[PDB]
């Protein structure tokens, strides 16, 4: 048995420079936010409070985990604090991105009545909401979830702990039962899970709005080849009845040549529809000809802005998935280890050296978030460069 101190020097340096990465990289996220008020919208709210709990990873959460790594001597109640307050952070930073993945589905299923719906003054209730939760659910073990009330007596001794102290170690004073069944399983599964019914919702959503951009654009010109080889003024008035619906249907500085290009197009519509319930069908045609003009104008340049902020929603959601698909990659590994621990009591524990590895890893997750910003959002990035700069 080599000497613990070389093992867990190695440790400690590697859980310092996570803290150091951590609070330096959310640390830029907050002050980004701070100054661009470009940045300044609800979603980036939930970011700003991300990045808070990241920053008080390497503040409190890794300080805290170094220590309790030691075993050291503590009363039983002021050792679970230090054991669970990583909890905490963890169960905001899940509130967190939960809020971020409902904030883009309305933003993309409902955008007419998102800024009236989605506020900064209700998000900022909202994120208050959710840290009061957050310490609730993390120091549930300090409500009397524990098992203060039957201390490893023979360890406690062999450590020269006091009386009413144990030895400070996270599996002996956290049930695992409250790990598996309620942080685990009700309170981090269930939210990833809805985070990922969310998503499915977001992207199958966009992949839909696109469509029926592209099928009311086809239906716009598939009608136009309609009137121009037709005979009769019956059959330009059916095609010229469809475009008139599937113009309305589109419609639902720029906003007011948009306006005016639908005006022109249903109003052209309107022209050649009257000239075919007359019977002049060679008018008609005429008539439905002037609007390829609106079409090449107004019409198509609708699309093509209707088609360019879809595709933005969808990379800003994927952006904000990847977000919540690596904190799921960092913590459900400890999570994993800690059901082969609960429900096979037949298994070797995990050895400590990947209890170890799982600690750093679920650290890690505290700082790459700043990383995805930096790479994924143009506004982040830029500001990122002239705060490094300046
Ligand atoms: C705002 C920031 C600075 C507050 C930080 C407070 C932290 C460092 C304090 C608050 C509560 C404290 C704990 C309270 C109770 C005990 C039991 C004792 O037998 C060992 C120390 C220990 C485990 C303390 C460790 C330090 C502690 C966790
Ligand atoms: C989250 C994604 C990346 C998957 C992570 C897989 C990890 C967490 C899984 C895969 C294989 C698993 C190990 C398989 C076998 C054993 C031996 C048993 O006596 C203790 C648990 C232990 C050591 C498991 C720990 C958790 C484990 C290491
Ligand atoms: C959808 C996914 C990500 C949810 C998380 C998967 C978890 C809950 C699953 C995946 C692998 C599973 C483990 C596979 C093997 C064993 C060994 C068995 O003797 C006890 C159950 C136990 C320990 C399982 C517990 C539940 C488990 C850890
Ligand atoms: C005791 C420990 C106390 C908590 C310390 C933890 C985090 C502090 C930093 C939190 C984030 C601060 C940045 C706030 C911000 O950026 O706000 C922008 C604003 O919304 C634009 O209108
Ligand atoms: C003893 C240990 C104590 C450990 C410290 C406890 C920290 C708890 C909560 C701080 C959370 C700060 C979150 C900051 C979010 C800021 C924000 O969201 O701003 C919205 C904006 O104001 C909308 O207009
Ligand atoms: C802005 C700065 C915020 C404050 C940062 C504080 C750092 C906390 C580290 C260790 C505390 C826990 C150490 C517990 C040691 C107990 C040893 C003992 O009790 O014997
Ligand atoms: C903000 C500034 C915070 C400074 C205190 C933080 C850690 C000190 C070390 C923790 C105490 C270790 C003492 C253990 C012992 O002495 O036995
Ligand atoms: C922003 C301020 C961040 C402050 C970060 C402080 C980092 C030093 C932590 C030392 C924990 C030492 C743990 C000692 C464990 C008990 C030792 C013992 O006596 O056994
Ligand atoms: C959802 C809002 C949550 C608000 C807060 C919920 C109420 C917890 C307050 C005091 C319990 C303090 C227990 C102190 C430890 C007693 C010993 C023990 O619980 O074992
Ligand atoms: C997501 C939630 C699904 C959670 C599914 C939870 C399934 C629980 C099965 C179970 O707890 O079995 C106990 C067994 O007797 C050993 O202790
Ligand atoms: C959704 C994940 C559900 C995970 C459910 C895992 C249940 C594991 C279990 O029930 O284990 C029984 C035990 O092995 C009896 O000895
Ligand atoms: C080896 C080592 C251990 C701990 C104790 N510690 N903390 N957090 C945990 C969890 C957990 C958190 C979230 C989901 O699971 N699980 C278990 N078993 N121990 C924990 C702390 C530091 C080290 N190095
Ligand atoms: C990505 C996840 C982090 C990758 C870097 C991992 C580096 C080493 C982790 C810390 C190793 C400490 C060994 C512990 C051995 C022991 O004392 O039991
Ligand atoms: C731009 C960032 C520049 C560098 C930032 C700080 C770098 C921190 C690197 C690791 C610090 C490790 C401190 C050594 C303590 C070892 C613990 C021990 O002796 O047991
Ligand atoms: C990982 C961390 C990225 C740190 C980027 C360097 C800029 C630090 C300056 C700051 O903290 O505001
Ligand atoms: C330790 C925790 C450190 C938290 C770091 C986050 C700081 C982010 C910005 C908070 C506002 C700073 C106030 C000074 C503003 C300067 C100015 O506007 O000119
Ligand atoms: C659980 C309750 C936790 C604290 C509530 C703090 C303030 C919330 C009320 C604001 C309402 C809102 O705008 O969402
Ligand atoms: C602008 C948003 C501010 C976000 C921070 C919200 C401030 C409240 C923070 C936490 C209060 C903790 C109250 C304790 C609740 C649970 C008590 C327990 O279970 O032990
Ligand atoms: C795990 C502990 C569960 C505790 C359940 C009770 C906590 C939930 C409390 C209410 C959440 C919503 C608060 C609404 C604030 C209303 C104020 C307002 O609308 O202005
Ligand atoms: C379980 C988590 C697995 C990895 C998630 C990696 C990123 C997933 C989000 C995809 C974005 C669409
Ligand atoms: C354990 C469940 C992990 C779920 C991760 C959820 C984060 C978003 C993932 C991808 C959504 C689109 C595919
Ligand atoms: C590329 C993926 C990450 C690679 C680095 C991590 C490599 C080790 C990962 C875990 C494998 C499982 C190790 C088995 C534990 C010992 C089994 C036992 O004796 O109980
Ligand atoms: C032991 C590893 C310490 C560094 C942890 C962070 C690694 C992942 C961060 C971003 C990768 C660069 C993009
Ligand atoms: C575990 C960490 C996985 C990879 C994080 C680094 C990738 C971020 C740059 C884009
Ligand atoms: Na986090």
């Amino acid at each position: 048995g080599a000497p613990p101190i070389m093992g867990s020097s190695v440790y400690i340096t590697v859980e310092l420079a996570i803290a150091v990465l951590a609070i330096l990289g959310n640390v830029l996220v907050c002050w980004a936010v701070w100054l661009n008020s470009n940045l300044q919208n609800v979603t980036n709210y939930f970011v700003v409070s991300l990045a808070a709990a990241d920053i008080l990873v390497g503040v409190l959460a890794i300080p805290f985990a170094i220590t309790i790594s030691t075993g050291f001597c503590a009363a039983c109640h002021g050792c679970l604090f230090i054991a669970c307050f990583v909890l905490v952070l963890a169960q905001s930073s899940i509130f967190s991105l939960l809020a971020i993945a409902i904030d883009r589905y309305i933003a993309i299923a409902i955008p007419l009545r998102y800024n009236g719906l989605v506020t900064g003054t209700r998000a900022a209730g909202i994120i208050a909401i959710c840290w009061v939760l957050s310490f609730a659910i993390g120091l549930t073990p300090m409500l009397g979830w524990n098992n203060c009330g039957q201390p490893k007596e023979g360890k406690a001794h062999s450590q020269g702990c006091g009386e009413g102290q144990v030895a400070c170690l996270f599996e002996d004073v956290v049930p695992m039962n409250y790990m598996v069944y309620f942080n685990f399983f009700a309170c981090v599964l269930v939210p990833l899970l809805l985070m990922l019914g969310v998503y499915l919702r977001i992207f199958a959503a966009a992949r839909r709005q696109l469509a029926d951009l592209e099928d009311n654009w086809e239906t716009l010109n598939d009608n136009l080849k309609v009137i121009e080889k037709a005979d009769n003024a019956a059959q330009v008035k059916d095609a010229l009845t469809k475009m008139r619906a599937a113009a309305l249907d589109a419609q639902k500085p720029e906003m007011k040549d948009f306006r005016h290009g639908f005006d022109i197009l249903v109003g052209q519509i309107d022209d050649a529809l009257k000239l075919a319930n007359e019977g002049k069908v060679k008018e008609a045609q005429a008539a439905a000809e002037q609007l390829k003009t609106t079409r090449n104008a107004y019409i198509q340049k609708y699309l093509e802005r209707a088609r360019s902020t879809l595709q933005k929603e969808v990379h800003a959601a994927k952006s904000a998935a990847i977000i919540a698909g690596l904190f799921a990659l960092c913590w459900l590994p400890l999570h994993i280890i800690n059901c082969f621990t609960f429900f096979c009591p037949d298994c070797s524990h995990a050895p400590l050296w990947l209890m170890y590895l799982a600690i750093v890893l679920a650290h890690t997750n505290s700082v790459v978030n700043p990383f995805i910003y930096a790479y994924r959002i143009r506004e982040f990035r830029q500001t990122f460069r002239k705060i490094i700069r300046s």
